[PDB]
């Protein structure tokens, strides 16, 4: 019993964190095999950040300008190349702690663990989700760039995010491990703002099913709804549209608890209308949207209370 | 910017998790040097122990079987002497924590780590964790510099879904016993010094709507705190909140008047750090650490 925001064990990622220094800038890098991956903005000055020409800045650099430190050992850079917004530094030594890994690009609503780092040293681990506006609500200070987001289903580490910047509202933007940004963001100091954010509907439903599994049903009602009527209501509360894919994905949780997806949808509609009336659901007074259907199945018991 | 419930990096602890099997029971063990520590309920525990031999305890570290060469009990923890010292043993200490203190939990099943989360020792000595069958032996810890301080080992779940366990010397936190008997968690209270620390974290991150011009005495604040099931605030708590008070410019008793108004009036449809409840699982040290970037 119980339901916590749970992160994956971070050890496999800790053994990959290194410090990358170029001129005055110091940030984090990800050392896998003989390559160190880091944000390309490590070659910029703060002035350069308005309209940087990365190709022009990179051609002026040599291998010895990049200082890479793994613990107390200085690694030797023997090559460099740019792939989208990521810099790939070829080093003379392969990481003996390299785990089994993949580079995966995730979709909004997906969750992952973040190992926040400073100076190539891990400081903390937390769980979070890719928001519908492609930003993440992280906890990052100056020096955190290059920190990575990942999942470890089975024993393979799936890298999905690398931290690049903080937007004016305090939210964070970054790329997949191939250097492609999530969202319409650029690694430029230009007028950029996160779009209006919405609630991840399929995740709130998954979390309502987790509450039923943990023995709570106060929020349920005798009603049902069509998918269309639910979406007309949900969009008035800034909730993401629920698709037939989302309904299919909630199938196993529906079969385990005995509550049809459109019946759980009717309960969500009523919660949005009435509020919680001094009650909580899994120790929360708000409707939680950072647990996917997959997260609920992984953490919760296979036997409903 | 941002404020998350953050756990310590778990790598140093992952390299210590093993599976312990005795008869029908399978649970987790902590392998440090040549000893495996696990809950004694894996087996009158002295009468139960005398009947077991070394070869009855099967210990597995990854895909390698460890040979048990000795066994002894210390309070509610079983110590299994093994033939091999853990090469991944980090620098460590066994520490007993107080209610209100926080720690990270590496939840394990079959000696394999599955997740990490942050939590606090409640004033009623239980923890609001997330555990299923197979999780016994999972450990709680903090990291200070490069030294792991082990503070908790999981033993059981109470009827309300909350958890109970011991320090690494086998002494239970709370008035609990390791046996299937009528046991219930006592009435819990809110950790006042932690709510204040979290209010300071919100001010540091730009949430100032709850601030007011008023102040209070420590005595008047405690009379109000007793009414809402909040733990008493001591002069030690006031001194501990000193640095956060100097950084934000809000005196501890000035922040207490904000907390008094929040208890009597509610939040009025507003949130603080994305929460509609007053959060009590961040200590003053956790707030300073997350708003400074200390690494390990
Ligand atoms: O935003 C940046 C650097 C930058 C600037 C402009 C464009 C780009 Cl691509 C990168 N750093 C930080 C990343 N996370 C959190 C931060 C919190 C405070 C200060 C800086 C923080
Ligand atoms: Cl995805």
């Amino acid at each position: 019993s119980g339901f916590r925001k749970m992160a994956f064990p971070s050890g496999k990622v800790e053994g990959c964190m290194v410090q990358v220094t170029c001129g005055t800038t110091t940030l984090n890098g990800l050392w896998l095999d003989d390559v160190v991956y880091c944000p390309r903005h490590v070659i910029c000055t703060s002035e350069d950040m308005l309209n940087p020409n990365y190709e022009d800045l990179l051609i002026r650099k040599s291998n010895h300008n990049f200082l890479v430190q793994a613990g107390n050992v200085q690694l030797r850079v023997i090559g460099h190349s740019m792939q989208n917004c990521v810099l790939k530094l070829k080093v003379d030594t392969a990481n003996p702690k390299t785990p089994k890994y993949k580079f995966v690009r995730i979709q909004p609503g997906q969750t992952f663990s973040v190992l926040a780092c400073y100076n190539g040293s891990p400081s903390g681990v937390y769980q979070c989700a890719m928001r519908p506006n492609f930003t993440i609500k992280g906890s990052f200070l100056n020096g955190s760039c290059g920190s990575v987001g990942f999942n470890i289903d089975y024993d393979c580490v799936s890298f999905c995010y690398m931290h690049h910047m903080e937007l004016p509202t305090g939210v964070h933007a970054g790329t997949d491990l191939e250097g492609n940004f999530y969202g319409p963001f650029v690694d430029r100091q230009t007028a950029q703002a996160a779009g209006t954010d919405t609630t991840i509907t399929v995740n709130v439903l998954a979390w309502l099913y987790a509450a039923v599994i943990n023995g709570d049903r106060w929020f349920l009602n005798r009603f049902t709804t069509t998918l269309n009527d639910f979406n007309l209501v949900a969009m008035k509360y800034n909730y993401e549209p629920l698709t037939q894919d989302h309904v299919d994905i909630l199938g196993p949780l529906s079969a385990q608890t005995g509550i049809a997806v459109l019946d759980m949808c009717a309960s969500l509609k009523e919660l949005l209308q009435n509020g919680m009336n001094g009650r909580t659901i899994l120790g929360s007074a708000l409707l939680e949207d950072e647990f996917t259907p997959f997260d609920v199945v992984r953490q919760c018991s296979g036997v409903t209370f």
